[PDB]
């Protein structure tokens, strides 16, 4: 909600309270999304100030407050800053920003990250260029310096992040993306490669000294219709865990497919149909293993722009004999969102 | 403070900074409220959007930021989300919301939770239906579908919450409350019962497979006068700790009484007089033991609606030979509140 | 940003997103400021309500959200409440507030805490009266009851804070400051002494039962020019660590000097030149050792009041044979700030 706007500076304070609950059988240990209360809230700000006609400064922060913890010792479980960055946009020269933000390969995966509650399985956090990461400097150009309507690109520099955990770490790397949008149609190509840290290399699963990730996407976005598809692959970048051995590391190789089809009725109802499948290849020990594999059917109903509710239903196709221990049960999420 | 209100959506961003200090003798280990700096702040939002004349969507989040921690490792001590839920209210049909919110038995205990700094001792957090809990779906009806002015009820479904701690856990249960308000007078009755988790049962104190809590309340609220009284009981629901043995669990049984008398002078001064006593029965090993027992005398002075200061004084009636180790010293809280 | 102002109550919600990165060689273990992503954000509120013509109530809270943590287990690293207090100001009688706030000796050190990214090295947190501490009650008087323009003083009472750590702890103490400002010129004198806790005394380094800190400051602030200087000393108050022995405690004695010279060009550029040196005397075992010692050259460029960027460069004068293990390498900070 734009709570402030004076002297060329406008501040949008935004947030939401999401009552949420997952239904899966058993202790949801073997299901797709788990089970039980998953309530949470978000609070963030996006500011933008016009330094002059061609120059704009801007910043953004967003935090995640779990609403399913007790007020006891576990009270902070799941809380975190999702985004934190500042930047400048100059005329048709492009924008530049630095901070915790989205990796460039997500310029592609974004296409199918449209499910009511699930989806976007391959867009992991602190996992190089596919989701939100810290220490990324991003340059973006729109309409090719204003010379080509619809042609955009981006290059991104990822600074080394040596964390206590191999999962949340990364070495230096570069990434880029090129996309093109013509009247409802959009196509993207994105790619990044980075150094792996000592600790990532000291891991049991996955083998290499460089991580890679690319994804391409195609979409048709117009006339109440949204159809999108993604295909990408990765080398030693996707994190996996053998639940049996309690071993961990990264998939040597994966091939990822994501399809989404949705329609927005005029009265508020937006049905969703989706398909996801990410399979790992050459896992040291297992061979080829599915990591994610399911059909999604769900629907969101918008009361207006501040209120909505939805049911997301995962029809898990993973099978009980999955070598890594990946869960095979179904999950149903029901939620009620208020937002501003 | 209502910082936003356009297109039927109004956002109230609220909060407070409370400079607070407790005075108790010794290391306040044996006193009622402890001793020393207890400064803290609150930040929350309450939004409400009119989807149409009969339908309203709404959400709320509130957080607690301790102001008495260092900026060192202990910096997060005491921080937590207090409330987080979204919901809908439809015409005279009632409201429904889901998230971290107040258990229904507090519809009763609320009556006497009016002290300047203390009071409301029996309304514990993450303790089934008496205080704030996670994963509660609540239906509330006002004026009996609009057919009976002043007659309200509520039913609430509590979802299992298996936490790492027996204190912060709960099984599934249902609760309800009926209250009636006629011209300054109000009466309430509230009740809930729930399953106890394995871990709650594995505890040294308390014995059963079901937790119960009911409370009734009576109040006279008009003419600058506020007089209220509560009486309730519980089975295996109230958490207790033997300080000697360092044993823990729940009271098999308790009987709780709370009385409050206050007056609001026209110039800002609101004196308070209260009495509280909660006694546990059949504690495995001790027999009957008082858990809370005191007189309260205090006063709040309102400079206006954003500024106030108060002194709350607990005249502890617990005695030094209390079998559980419950403290017997007095405590005096002084505080200065700014809020919006 | 003043997001609210009605009925004599105005709320200023403020914050910033700072994309930040440090450049130091090696693993920045031996450099002055470290190395890598240091992105972060701030969110705070300052409220003020006019109770009547002579009386004002007010409160403030400010929090620090690190933007360089993953969304994993380390997500909360560095987060904390910086300030949290409420208070009243009455006519020319003075103001009083209580909560987590700035120690009075900082009324002096503030003079030179003006560097783009570094500086203010002696103004440690939870370190008695020099930086932000919890449980301080502060009385401030301006213009000597309105009888002497430019003459101000303050007295401050610090309540004992027994934390789990000797570094973040303190006993009771009192502090005061007197300053005088005449047309661009300002002079200050500040002083405080406090009890040290058992745990502080149980430490390997430093010896005494009372901590002291005083600093004097001189400044010339006018005509786009800012020149300031500080000199202060401390007894058993400054925290130090022998990196070799991994020993810790407080410096028996230190002598601190800080000089700053800056100029604000009309077009937005504010160059900075500074010098800092804090040396410990009588360290048990080492003798005299420098703790901080460097030249700073840097510059901030203001796009407007909401957007700026800067480069701060530390020319470390500490030498590689520093007895405590204090780092000797240089550090360069580059940052881009959006704020409101
Ligand atoms: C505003 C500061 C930007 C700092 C960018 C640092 C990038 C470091 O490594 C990039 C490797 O690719
Ligand atoms: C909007 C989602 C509501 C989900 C309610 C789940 C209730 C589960 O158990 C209740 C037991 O009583
Ligand atoms: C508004 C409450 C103020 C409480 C101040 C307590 C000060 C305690 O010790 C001070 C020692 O000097």
């Amino acid at each position: 909600a734009e709570i402030y706007n004076k002297d060329g500076n406008k501040v949008d304070l935004y947030g939401k309270a999401v009552g949420l609950h997952y239904f899966s059988k058993g202790n949801g240990e073997n299901s797709y999304g788990g089970n039980g209360d998953m309530t949470y809230a978000r609070l963030g700000f996006k500011g933008e100030t016009q330094i002059n006609s061609d120059l704009t400064g801007y910043g953004q922060w967003e935090y995640n407050f779990q609403g399913n913890n007790s007020e006891g010792a576990d009270a902070q479980t799941g809380n975190k800053t999702r985004l934190a960055f500042a930047g400048l946009k100059y005329a048709d020269v492009g924008s530049f920003d630095y901070g915790r933000n989205y990796g460039v390969v997500y310029d592609a995966l974004g296409y199918t990250g449209m499910l009511p509650e699930f989806g976007g399985d391959t867009a992991y956090s602190d996992d190089f260029f596919v989701g939100r990461v810290g220490g990324v400097a991003t340059y973006r150009n729109s309409n090719f310096f204003g010379l080509v309507d619809g042609l955009n690109f981006a290059v991104q520099y990822l600074g080394k992040n040596e964390r206590d955990t191999a999962r949340r770490s990364n070495g230096d790397g570069v990434g880029g993306s090129i996309s093109y949008e013509y009247e409802g149609f959009g196509i993207v190509g994105a790619y990044g490669a980075a150094d792996r840290t000592n600790l990532q290399e000291a891991q049991p699963l996955g083998n290499g000294k460089k991580a890679e990730q690319w994804a391409t996407g195609l979409k048709y976005d117009a006339n109440n219709i949204y159809l999108a598809a993604n295909y990408g692959e990765t080398r030693n970048a996707t994190p996996i865990t053998n639940k049996f051995t309690n071993t961990s590391g990264f998939a040597n190789k994966t091939q990822d497919v994501l399809l989404v089809a949705q329609y927005q009725f005029d009265f508020g109802l937006r049905p969703s149909i989706a398909y996801t499948k990410s399979k790992a290849k050459d896992v040291e020990g297992i061979g080829d293993v599915d990591l994610v594999n399911y059909f999604e059917v769900g629907a969101t109903y918008y009361f207006n722009k501040n209120m909505s509710t939805y049911v997301d239903y995962i029809i898990n196709q993973i099978d009980s004999d999955n070598k890594l221990g990946v869960g095979s049960d179904d999950t149903v999420a029901v939620g009620i969102v208020y937002q501003f």
